[PDB]
C-alpha cells in the first residue's frame, strides 16, 4: 500500500497505523507526502500509476470522481452508522460514495493570551489593535495570504460565495466572487496590507513561525497547526473568527477524506486498512497525537474530542461557515480566486478588476459550452474560423509557440480543430472566449443555443 | 484583640500623624494608649480579620464600604445621644445609616476637584472637550495638560457618570440592586473619551497616584484631579495652584462620587466604650479635627462648629460645589462588587486589551452580581445539596476556562470531604468574581438540584 | 536587506524612543529615513538572520556578544579616523577591539548598582549578610528588603563573583578559554547565599525584571539591583531613592560584570557608509546622546565631551564605583556559551530542582565547552573518519539518555549516506548542547579513530 | 529682660512648684516677685534667647551644658564669698568651674538608679545578662521585666559606658576633645545588648519617659531606670518599691553620667544682685531645699548641712553608690554636640534603621566635631574670605545630599549680599550637624581659600 497525504497533516502518525497493519496482516505500508498532491493525483492516476489511497479535503474528490479516477467504495450499512451521517454526504457524488470521511476541519482564530488576553470579535478593530502592538515591537495579525482557503472567510462574510445552492444542487452558472459582499471583504484585506498592518507575500511558514516565536498576537489556521504551537508553548487560545460588517466570517469547511485509486490492484487491502485500522479509536488518536485531525467523522472518537474547547471553537466556526461543494467546478474556482487574492494583495490589479477576472474564470461559461458541444464543433468548424481563431489567439499571446505549431501541423482540419479543443481545456477560459466569438462571427448556426 | 489599648486603622493618604496626636492627648488625659496604623488595602483587610475576631478597634474609610461590613455583622451599632447628633450635620448621619441603624461616626465629606497650576494655566478649562487641544499647546513648551490616577475608578468615574452612567438606580427611597448603569450610552461616551485621550498620547494608561501627584507638584503638568488630602503636599512644593469645579462633558457637569469619611467601631472589640469617648469627646471636636486637618486636610467636615471655619476657605467651597453637582455614594453591600467591576473595565480599556463596549458590558454583569448573590442567598443549602459529580464538573469546567488559579484548585480538592470541598469552592466564588459563579450555577442547573429554590432566570 | 533606509536594532529596556528622535534629525537633515526596532532576544536573533544576509543595518548591545559575531564574520570592520578616536575614551575602544580590529562604536559604559528607597530605608546595608535580618523587620511593616531579576544571570553574577567566581581567567594579556571559574568555592558560596535567601522566604525564585521594577517603583520593596536605564521609570513614580555601591559578601565587594553598550554595523548591509555618518556625526555627539539619555539613561558615556556633564551626577559616580570594583566583560566568542550555561545553573538552584554544587558543576563543563569546540575544530575530519558503527553507537547511547528528540533522531537516520548522517549529527551537536557532544567524543575515543588529532 | 522681677527657668521633671514656694517667701520678705517657668527644651532655648539678650534671670539645669553657655558669654561669673563656699561640698564647685571661673551655684548631685517593684520582684537582678531570662518569666504572668526611656541617651549611656565607652578621655587634668570613645568595642557591646533586648521583644524601641513611669507606677513592669525626681510620683501610686545599684554588664558595673543640677545667672539680666540673694540666702538653705525636695526630690544635695539629713535615706545611699561607680559629666562646650550625636545613634539602632557598628561610627565623627569647630574657630575669616562660587558650590552639593531643608536653603539665598549669605550658611552649620560642615570645609579646600589658616587634616 502506498498512501498520499498532505504534509501539514499528521503523516508520521498515519505511518504508525501502517506499521500496525504491517505487523498484523503482513502487507507493508508507505506514507508519502509530495507537494501539490491535489494536482499530481489527477495527472498520474489518469494514466494508471500513483498512490493506492489519497488523503485530501472532500472538495477535490467529485472532480476526480467525474474523471473516473476514484474507486466507488461500498462499506456495509453497519459501518456507515459508526461515522456521522453528514460526513457521508460530503463524499457522495451522484448517489455514489467515493471516499471514506476521516475528519471535519475548519479555520479558527488562534490568539496569544499573554500578548492579547481578550481577542477582537470584529475585523474592523484589527487596524487599531496593530498600531498599539507596533509600539511594543509586535504585530496584531499574520496569516497565509497565498492560499485562498485562508482569505475566503473574509470574502464570503459580507456576501461572497463560490456557487449558489438551488435548494438541492449547486447552480454552476451562478458564481458570487464578483458581488459587492465579495469586493468589500477583499478590499478590507487589501487595505490592511496597504496600511502596513499585513505583508502581501506572507506564506504559511512565515505565519506559523511568527506566531509560534511570539512575534504576532493572532493567526488564522486549522487544527493541524496546534501541534507545533504546543511545542513552543505560547500560551494560546482557539476561538471564533472575527465578524465583518456585523456578519460572521464564513470559512469553507473541509472533510478530510480517504479515497481509493480506481487503477490500483489493492482495492480490498485498502478497505481493510481504512475501515478496520484507521477509522478506529486507536488509529485516529495515533494520527491526532502527531498533528490534530480536527473534529473526526468517527462517532466513538468524536465523543472524546468534543470535550476539548479547541474543537468546540472549530465546530462553532464550521457552523457559521458552510460546507465545500465536491463538484468538479471547484478546482477551477479555487485557482481563479487564488490569482485574484494574490494580484490584489501585491497591488498589480484592483479588487474590482481582479474579482471580475476571477468571476468569468471560476464560472467557465465558454469552456463548458465548448465541452457540451465538443464533437459538433469538431465537425462543423470551418477552416477559415480555425485560422481566424488561431490568428486572434496568437495576437493576444494566449497560445504558446509549441501549442500553435502542434495544432497547425495536424494532417486534417477535423484533427486541427480537435487539437485546438484539446488545448482549450488545458489553457483556460479566456482562450475559449476567442473561439466561441469566432464561431459566432462565422455564424455556425448548426451549434445549438449560444451563451448570450 | 487586646483590651486596654486602642488600635486605629486609617488610610495612608489621610492625616494619620495628625490623628496620632489626638491619640497622645487621649493617652495623656485618660491613660489609655492609642496606636494609629495605616496598612495597605485596609478596605479589603478589615472584612477578613474582623470576621474571625482580631483587627483594629476602630476603622477609618469612606461610608460606601460600611453597609457591606454592617450586613456582615462586623461593625458595632453606635448609639450617640441626640444632643450629640445635633453637633454633626444631619445628612452625614444618613450616609452612615444602614437599615435604620447608625453604624459609624461621620468625620468629613470629601469629593474630587479640578486642581490647576495658575502659573502654567491661569484660566483653567471648563470643558473636557478642550483638553486635547490644550495639551498640544503645552507639549510645545515641554509639559502636559492633565495627569491623574487612572488605576482607581474613583477618579475616572466623574467622566463616566457625566453623560448618564450610574452605579445603581435610586427608586425614590432605596437603591434598585438589579438596575446597574455602567453599560448605558452615557457611560460608554465618558469612558470612550478617557480612552481617546490615552490613545492620542495626551495621557498615559499606567499612571498611578504617586506618578500624578509627583508630576503636578514638581510643575511638570498643568492640571490634576484629586481630593482635599492632596492639598497638603502641594502647599509644601508651593506650586501656585487653585482648586475649582470639574470640567463639563457633553454640556453636563462631571459627577464625582461623594464620600463621607466615617469612623466605625469593630463589633469584636472589647474597647467599645473607650472608642466612643475617643470619637465623641476627643476626635469630633474643634481641637481634634484641626490637628488632623493640619497634617492632611479632611475636606468639608461633618462637625457643624468646625465646618463654620473651613467654609471660608475657597478650596472647600470648590469641593462642596463639585459634591453638589455629583451624588452621594450608596453604602449598600453591592458597592464593593461594583467598584472592582468598574476598576477592571477602566484599566482594560485604558491599556487597550478590550474595547469600551466590551469592557463595560463585562462590568455590567459583574457589578449586577446575579449569580454571586444567588449563591450567597442559598449558601448552606448548596453546601449540603451539591453532588460530588457537580463539584468535579464545576472544577473541571472552571479550570478549562482559566477561572481558577493553580493554588486555588488544589486548596479546594485537598479538603477532606465533599461538604468541606463545596464550602471551599463557595469561599472562592466570593473572592474570584462573578463569571466564576455563573459556571457553578450552570452546573447546579445541569444536574437538576431542585432542592435549591427559584433559580435566577 | 534594503538599500536606502537604515534599520536599527536596540534592546527594549534602553532609550529606543530617544534614539528614534536622533533618526528623525537624520531624516530631516540628510533625507535617509531611520527605523528603530526593539525585538525580543535580539542578542540571539542577530546571529541567525545576519549569517544568511538580512537583519538590521546597525546593532545595539553590550560589547560581550560582539567578538562572537566578529569571529562569525557578521560585523563590519569599522574604520573611524584617529581624530574621532580621541573624542571617545581609550579603554572603551579596547572593549570593542577583536584581534587588533575595531568592530563596533562604543556608546556607553554601564554597570549594576544598589538602588534603595530612602523613605523605607535611609541607611542602606553595606553587607549581603545583614539582608536576611533586615527583611524580617520589613515583613512586620508589610514590605520586603530586596527584590530583583533572578532569571537573567547578569544580576545574580555580582554575588557569585564576589568571594571568587569568574567566567574565564585572564592570563595577563588574553583570556584562558579552558580555565573557567563557575565551579570554585567562591562561586558556590555566592550562589548558596542567593539560594538560602529564596529558601527562607526573603526572595521569590520566579521574580523577573517586570516584577522587580514594579515592586520597587510602587514602594513595595526597599531595595533593587539594576543599571542606569531603570532610573527613568523610578523618577516618574517619584520614590525618594538613592543609587549606591553593591553590598559586600564575606568582606569582599560584589563584582558586577561591566558592559559597554556598543553599536556595530552589519557586514551584509549596503548602507555601511550611511551608518558611519549616523554614528559618528549624529549619535556620538552631545545633542544626540542626551536625546537618548533623557528617554532612558545610557550610563557613563564613552564620549569625553558628554561624560563631563554626566560625571557631576552622583548616580553615575556610584555606577563607576561599582564598575571599578567589578571587572569588564570579555568580548570573546566563548561568553555566549558561558552566559546561558550560568543562566540555567542560577534558575535550577533558585527553583530547587538541583543543588548549588550540582548546578555549577554542570555549568562548569557547559561554559568551558570543550567537546563542542573540539568537534567544531575537526568538523570535516569527523565527517570523513567516523565509522557507521560509531554513528549508531552514538545514536543509541544519546537516545538512551534522552539527549536527542524524536524528530532529531529520525532526521539524522533518514539521510541517504553515512557521510550525510554524520554531517546531520554534527549539525545537531551545535544546536543541542555540550553534554550531547561528550557522548560522540566518547564513542570516537571508544572506536579508536586515531586519524582525529589530539583528544581532550 | 525686665528689671525688678525674677524669672526662673527649671526643667519640668524637677520640683518647680516647690521652687515657686521659695519665690513666695522671697516675695513676702524682700518684696521682689518671682516667676518659676518650665518650658520645653530649655537646654536649647536658653542659648538662643540669652545670646540676643532676653530670657530668664536664672537657669536650672545639669552642669554639663553650662561650660558651653560660659564659652558663649551667656552666664554671669558668680562671686560667692569663701565663707559661703565652705557651706557647699568642694567637688560640686569643681563641677561649675570653667577655666578657673565659677559660673553657677551647685544645687544637687543626681545620678540614675535601678528602681524595682518589691512585690513583683523582691530580689532584683545584679546583672544585665539575666534580664532577658527574667522577662520571659514575667511575660507568663502578664507583665514585663524592664521598661525605661530609650529616647534620651542619658538613660541608655550607663549600659554603653559599662564595658568601656566614654565621651571624651581625661588627659590627667583636662579633657582631650579629639579622643572620643563612642566607637570602641566596649561602647558597641553595650548598645548591641540594648538593641538585642528590643529585637527579642523584651523592650519596645519607641518607649519615652511618660510611657516608662506610667508603666512602673501602675504596676505593669517590675523595673525602671530613673533619677531621684521620679520617686515623688511612685510614692503617690504606692507601688512597694526599692532603689538600688544598676546591674553589671560583662562583670563591670554600669557607669551612669553624674549630673550636678546647677543654677547660673544670665549675663544679660539687670537683676544679678537680686538673684545672688535668692540663691545664697533663700534657696541654698535647709528650709529652701526641703521645700523643693518635698515636691520632687533633688537627689544628694550640694549643701553640707542639708545633705546630713538626706544621707540617712537609703535611696540617696543607693544614688551615691551609683554615682561613685559612674563618672562626672564634663562641663566643656563639646558635650552638647556629643549628646545629640549619641541621641541619634541610640534611636536609629533601637528602631533598626542602622546597625550598631554603623550608628556609633556616625556618632564618632559627629561627637568629635572637627569641621564644625574648625568653622567656628575661623568664623569671621570665612565670612569675609568665601567666594560667591564656593558658596553656590556648597549650596548645590549640600542640597544634592539632602543635608539642607527647603526652608533653610531659601532663607540663605534670599539674603541681600554674599557676606550675609555666608553668615547665614555658617549660622545653619551649627544647627544642622557635622556632616553639613564637612561639605563646606571641602569646598573651601577645593577653591583654595589659603587665607584660612591650617586646615583639619
Amino acid at each position: 500500500l502506498v498512501i498520499w497525504i498532505n504534509g501539514d497533516k499528521g503523516y508520521n502518525g498515519l505511518a504508525e497505523v501502517g506499521k500496525k497493519f504491517e505487523k498484523d496482516t503482513g502487507i507493508k505500508v508507505t506514507v508519502e507526502h509530495p507537494d501539490k498532491l491535489e494536482e499530481k493525483f489527477p495527472q498520474v492516476a489518469a494514466t494508471g500509476d500513483g498512490p493506492d489511497i489519497i488523503f485530501w479535503a472532500h472538495d477535490r474528490f467529485g472532480g476526480y470522481a467525474q474523471s473516473g479516477l476514484l474507486a466507488e467504495i461500498t462499506p456495509d450499512k453497519a459501518f456507515q452508522d459508526k461515522l456521522y451521517p453528514f460526513t457521508w454526504d460530503a463524499v457522495r457524488y451522484n448517489g455514489k460514495l467515493i471516499a471514506y470521511p476521516i475528519a471535519v476541519e475548519a479555520l479558527s482564530l488562534i490568539y496569544n493570551k499573554d500578548l492579547l488576553p481578550n481577542p477582537p470579535k470584529t475585523w474592523e478593530e484589527i487596524p487599531a489593535l496593530d498600531k498599539e502592538l507596533k509600539a511594543k515591537g509586535k504585530s496584531a495579525l499574520m496569516f497565509n495570504l497565498q492560499e485562498p482557503y485562508f482569505t475566503w472567510p473574509l470574502i464570503a462574510a459580507d456576501g461572497g460565495y463560490a456557487f449558489k445552492y438551488e435548494n438541492g444542487k449547486y447552480d454552476i452558472k451562478d458564481v458570487g466572487v464578483d458581488n459587492a459582499g465579495a469586493k468589500a471583504g477583499l478590499t478590507f484585506l487589501v487595505d490592511l496590507i496597504k496600511n502596513k498592518h499585513m505583508n502581501a507575500d506572507t506564506d504559511y511558514s512565515i505565519a506559523e513561525a511568527a506566531f509560534n516565536k511570539g512575534e504576532t498576537a493572532m493567526t488564522i489556521n486549522g487544527p493541524w497547526a496546534w501541534s507545533n504551537i504546543d511545542t513552543s508553548a505560547v500560551n494560546y487560545g482557539v476561538t471564533v473568527l472575527p465578524t465583518f460588517k456585523g456578519q460572521p466570517s464564513k470559512p469553507f469547511v473541509g472533510v478530510l477524506s480517504a479515497g481509493i485509486n480506481a487503477a490500483s490492484p489493492n482495492k480490498e487491502l485498502a478497505k481493510e486498512f481504512l475501515e478496520n485500522y484507521l477509522l478506529t479509536d486507536e488509529g485516529l488518536e495515533a494520527v491526532n497525537k502527531d498533528k490534530p485531525l480536527g473534529a473526526v467523522a468517527l462517532k466513538s472518537y468524536e465523543e472524546e474530542l468534543a470535550k476539548d474547547p479547541r474543537i468546540a471553537a472549530t465546530m462553532e466556526n464550521a457552523q457559521k461557515g458552510e460546507i465545500m461543494p465536491n463538484i468538479p467546478q471547484m478546482s477551477a474556482f479555487w485557482y481563479a480566486v487564488r490569482t485574484a487574492v494574490i494580484n490584489a494583495a501585491s497591488g498589480r490589479q484592483t479588487v474590482d478588476a481582479a474579482l471580475a477576472a476571477a468571476q468569468t474564470n471560476a464560472a467557465a461559461i465558454a469552456q463548458q459550452w465548448i465541452q457540451s458541444k465538443r464533437e459538433d464543433i469538431v465537425n462543423q468548424m470551418t477552416e477559415a474560423c480555425l485560422n481566424q481563431s488561431l490568428d486572434a489567439l496568437l495576437s493576444r499571446d494566449l497560445i504558446m509557440k509549441e501549442d500553435y505549431e502542434l495544432v497547425s501541423t495536424k494532417p486534417t482540419r477535423t484533427s486541427k480543430v480537435r487539437q485546438l479543443l484539446d488545448t482549450t481545456d488545458i489553457q483556460g477560459e479566456e482562450f475559449a472566449k476567442v473561439i466561441v466569438q469566432k464561431l459566432k462571427d462565422n455564424k455556425q448556426m448548426g451549434l445549438q443555443p449560444y451563451p448570450e
